[PDB]
């Protein structure tokens, strides 16, 4: 029933796309961040002054404790929760109960932030990232097993410049347009893909392709901006600045906004990805509309930021496409998305193929 998995995500103007879930018996309703960058299902298990609601295990007759807690740390934020299992329903999609592992948070720091509307997280990446270990089966793996659905999910995020769709168990034709292009997953932990080349206003950066996979290049719906390793971030900033000619130093680091559209003053940025046939590639392109972001005449943020360790294709880039996480065939797909528009104007482009003769056979160090 793919057509009832349409418009099941709310985007609350850029603070994460979240899905509504009924958890336990009788059902408690949560709002859950959809995150392709982690692998735990974790929800608030006690009151917190920044959330409206939490999951109370004592009010569920089908909840079973698993007899250990788990501590998770991120670069920013951390939490400890009890591990247990309970029944889950997704009203917009899966109105049949499946039993999943769940972490109920009773201690945290800089995790529930003021104004945020989600009170848990749905981690959709591979078991290898699961905490405390890969043997804690992930939500999607439980769904695949119990529902006999294919091992594929996909995502349309429609909030460029208000929500979108998570399709569990497949692909929805009305959500994309034209051809799907697939790039292999290189490692099944994150959705790690192989980036071959960055191009600014039609000119490629002068950097070894291994810089782009410096550690890892990943597709992560739980990250806001396009994130780039420092070296790559600094080269991109120079290439953008020179190709537009308008800037205070603080615009590039996110410490100032620029107030004025400006979009015609900035260049396209293209990411080249290896195609499932290794001898070609395809590119995804974002227009200034996605990375020069109106915040409220208007005032604008640079939608790219530095990372210590990863190139992260985050939610702002994903708003430019229909994205297919084809676990079964070990690939990620990208297609043009009808809803990737600001007042009818396109925000993004996708094209291919291109030869990969000018580039190393393996760009992943
Ligand atoms: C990066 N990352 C982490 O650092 C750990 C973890 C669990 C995490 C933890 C806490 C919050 C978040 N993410 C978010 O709050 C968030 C907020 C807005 C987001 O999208 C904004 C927009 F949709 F692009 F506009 C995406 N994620 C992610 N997931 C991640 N993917």
């Amino acid at each position: 029933n793919f057509l009832a998995m349409v418009d099941n995500l709310q985007g609350d103007s850029g603070r994460g796309y979240y899905l509504e879930m009924l958890i336990g018996t009788p059902p408690q309703k949560l709002q859950i961040l959809v995150d392709t960058g982690s692998s735990n299902f974790a929800v608030a298990g006690t009151p917190h002054s920044y959330i409206d609601t939490y999951f109370d295990t004592e009010r569920s007759s089908t909840y079973r404790s698993k007899g250990f807690d788990v501590t998770v740390k991120y670069t920013q934020g951390s939490w400890t929760g009890f591990v247990g299992e309970d029944l889950v329903t997704i009203p917009k999609g899966f109105n049949t109960s499946f039993l999943v592992n769940i972490a109920t948070i009773f201690e945290s720091e800089n995790f529930f932030l003021p104004g945020i509307k989600w009170n848990g997280i749905l981690g959709l990446a591979y078991a290898t990232l699961a905490k405390p270990s890969s043997s804690l089966e992930t939500f999607f793996d439980s769904l695949v097993t119990q529902a006999n659905i294919p091992n594929v999910f996909s995502m349309q995020m429609c909030g460029a410049g208000n929500g979108g769709s998570l399709v569990l168990g497949g692909i929805e034709p009305s959500l994309y347009k034209g051809d799907i292009w697939y790039t292999p997953i290189k490692e099944e932990w994150y959705y790690q893909i192989e980036i071959l080349k960055l191009e600014i206003g039609g000119q490629s950066l002068n950097l070894d392709c291994r810089e782009y996979n410096a550690d890892k290049a990943i597709v992560d719906s739980g990250t806001t901006l396009l994130r780039l390793p420092q070296k790559v971030f600094d080269a991109v900033v120079e290439a953008v600045a020179r190709a537009s000619l308008i800037f205070s130093d603080g615009f590039w680091t996110g410490s100032q906004l620029a107030c004025w559209t400006p979009w015609s003053y900035f260049p396209k940025i293209s990411i080249y990805l290896r195609d499932e046939n290794s001898s070609r590639s395809f590119r995804i392109t974002i227009l200034p509309q996605l990375y020069i972001q109106p915040m409220m005449y208007e005032c604008y943020r640079f939608g790219i930021s530095p990372s210590t360790n990863a190139l992260v294709i985050g939610a702002t880039v994903m708003e430019g496409f229909y994205v297919i996480f084809d676990r079964a065939q070990k690939r990620v797909g990208f297609a043009a998305s009808p809803c990737a528009e600001i007042a009818g104007a396109a925000v993004s482009e996708i094209s291919g193929p291109f030869s990969t003769e000018d580039v190393a056979s393996n760009c992943v160090p």
